[PDB]
């Protein structure tokens, strides 16, 4: 039973790329007293000098949740996107916990944030000049060739080292096809 440890159905390169951070929101359903929170929570950072939102963190998942007044929680680091959901329920129970009457609706996934490392050169000038309408490269302005992808709609961003983060992903297979799409333009630019 020779199952394959990589399925070239799916990634025809024969490179799986890495999640490196999930992002999503839910909606709490109700208004929240942040100073409260942040006084009754010991898992709890508040200073609205600096930003308008209590922070929160869990060590597992191991993550960051920022809780606006409005009642809007956003959910960040998590490696999958069921990690991510299932820290924020564990931030959304906390909440309730402390006496807010939170809820859990409209979850969704806001960004995924994947990277690959092809492990050869890439001639990023030829690259871009191919792929004009596409790309921007500009080495005295910021390092790398960034590549706005239209499907799915992710925005690449291709170093000279052949290392790639892909970026905009709602869910896992994007971020693979994402890849799967830009992979024989990185191999017809690799640098000789």
């Amino acid at each position: 039973e020779g199952s394959n440890p990589v399925d070239l159905s799916k990634h025809p390169s024969g490179i799986v790329p890495t999640l490196q951070n999930i992002v999503s929101t839910v909606n709490l359903d109700c208004k929240l007293d942040l100073k409260a929170i942040a006084l009754q929570a010991r898992n709890a950072e508040y200073n609205p000098k600096r930003f308008a939102a209590v922070i929160m963190r869990i060590r597992e998942p191991k993550t960051t949740a920022l809780i606006f007044a409005s009642g809007k929680m956003v959910c960040t680091g998590a490696k999958s996107e069921d990690f991510s959901k299932m820290a924020a329920r564990k931030y959304a129970r906390i909440v309730q916990k402390l006496g807010f009457p939170a809820k859990f609706k409209d979850f969704k996934i806001q960004n995924i944030v994947g990277s690959c490392d092809v492990k050869f050169p890439i001639r990023l000038e030829g690259l871009a000049y191919s792929h004009a309408a596409f790309s921007s490269y500009e080495p005295e302005l910021f390092p790398g060739l960034i590549y706005r992808m239209k499907v799915p709609k992710i925005v690449l961003l291709i170093f000279v080292s052949g290392k790639i983060v892909i970026t905009g992903a709602k869910m896992r297979d994007e971020t693979y096809k994402a890849f799967e799409n830009i992979y024989p333009v990185l191999s017809e630019f690799r640098k000789i």
